[PDB]
RNA sequence: UACAAGAGCCUUUCUGUUG
RNA sequence: CAACAGAAAGGCUCUUGUU
């Protein structure tokens, strides 16, 4: 198709070097973070068993991550003040509350986990809706034997979960939408599993709060079992809008809406409500308040040895209907096996986002993914909506819209924190 | 669950042919 | 009611070296 040029990532620090992505992945060595915030207090925790991951292994991992963060322009000064052992979801509460009420100004908690466990669910719920700080989790097997890319992606997640900026992108190469303070919002619905007629559905929304699209702000509300539409989009979009006004000190001119977790057969079903609900968020805030709203939908539905499609390939024929918009685009290159990256579609939009500018923006947000040094399948706000919806699945563990709604409400300084990376 | 797709199995949901 | 499907959403179980 049309392999779009990856933007120049502006790594900061003293060198202010640029890590240009090659084949979808960029190196992190000799590159320092743009707004790598100094780590004064931080805590590591061992929920993995001692027989598998040991204290020497954890100390070596901590030392190597600190040394690769010094190369990343992210000073983690001194040994971590907390390193203890615990296991179970019931042991999540006292340790996490201690880490809340012992280190003033603490911004991130780090835990290690063996595998698929509800302890991950409990720490995510306690961090994002009960206590109010970002939580970082890393698998057992990736702490024992640390590749440099492991520590690089981990340290990007650490830096973005503190509240700093990993790397802003090319300002002269950024799309002109950044010429005004603008917002990017993502939404995702994760339905209850089949055979269960009482679990509530999930309505998760994320939205930016900075000029460079590195800092976001999210919340989620429950709704009717397997409800495709978003129940209360006005309330949480208004919350994100007032958070944006607090943060950037300017009202948005353009807002962008990414849709995820929606089947192809009911797109209009989630349009006519939700866009209007966005208007219900915008009219009810200020008088004569009418910014432009775009509605595009994302679905995770040659290069290397595997011969996967290159990132950014454009094709508008032989897959979908000749009529309708049906703007068939993808912005990711596979690694091994087969390539089924993602599927972005434009309904009509209103901000007059041109195709090249919107494709530049979604590729930039794919590079603005703050969890790895790679261009990825779905954009950053779509990923944040997906993972915040996942966190909502971890918020109703052993718990319409009632108690459920109040068990998924994001804590007051957790919207301004990037708990979801 | 550093990230990233891939592959195997079970639902239970929605659109087709037939019924 | 059943059958040949395609798509969505969960749960599991295996691999890659992307520095
Ligand atoms: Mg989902």
């Amino acid at each position: 198709g049309r392999v779009l040029q990856p933007p120049s990532i502006l790594y900061g620090g003293r060198n202010k070097a640029i890590a240009t992505p090659v084949q979808g992945v960029w190196d992190m060595r000799n590159k320092q973070f743009h707004t790598g915030i100094e780590i004064k207090v931080w805590a590591i925790a061992c929920f993995a068993p001692q027989r598998q991951c040991t204290e020497v292994h954890l100390k070596s991992f901590t030392e190597q991550l600190r040394k690769i963060s010094r190369d990343a322009g992210m000073p983690i000064q001194g040994q971590p003040c907390f390193c203890k052992y615990a296991q179970g979801a019931d042991s999540v509460e006292p340790m996490f509350r201690h880490l809340k009420n012992t280190y003033a100004g603490l911004q991130l908690v780090v835990v290690i986990l063996p595998g698929k466990t509800p302890v991950y669910a409990e720490v995510k719920r306690v961090g994002d809706t009960v206590l109010g700080m970002a939580t970082q989790c890393v698998q057992m097997k990736n702490v024992q034997r640390t590749t440099p890319q492991t520590l690089s992606n981990l340290c990007l997640k650490i830096n973005v979960k503190l509240g700093g900026v990993n790397n802003i992108l090319l300002p002269q190469g950024r799309p002109p939408v950044f010429q005004q303070p603008v917002i990017f919002l993502g939404a995702d619905v994760t339905h209850p599993p089949a055979g269960d007629g009482k679990k509530p559905s999930i309505a998760a929304v994320v939205g930016s709060m900075d000029a460079h699209p590195n800092r976001y702000c999210a919340t989620v509300r429950v709704q009717q079992h397997r409800q495709e539409i978003i129940q209360d989009l006005a309330a949480m979009v208004r919350e994100l809008l007032i958070q944006f006004y607090k943060s950037t000190r300017f009202k948005p001119t353009r807002i962008i809406f990414y849709r995820a977790g929606v089947s192809e057969g009911q797109f209009q079903q989630v349009l006519h409500h939700e866009l209007l609900a966005i208007r219900e968020a915008c009219i009810k805030l200020e008088k004569d308040y009418q910014p432009g709203i775009t509605f595009i939908v994302v679905q995770k539905r040659r290069v290397g040895k595997s011969g996967n499609i290159p990132a950014g390939t454009t094709v508008d024929t032989k897959i979908t209907h000749p009529t309708e918009f049906d703007f068939y685009l993808c912005s990711h290159a596979g690694i091994q096996g087969t390539s089924r990256p993602s599927h972005y579609h434009v309904l009509w939009d209103d901000n007059r986002f041109s195709s090249d500018e919107l494709q530049i923006l979604t590729y930039q947000l794919c590079h603005t993914y703050v969890r790895c040094t790679r261009s990825v399948s779905i954009p950053a706000p779509a990923y944040y909506a997906h993972l915040v919806a996942f966190r909502a699945r971890y918020h109703l563990v052993d718990k319409d819209h009632q108690a459920l709604a109040k068990a998924v409400q994001v804590h007051q300084d957790t919207l301004r924190t990037m708990y979801f990376a």
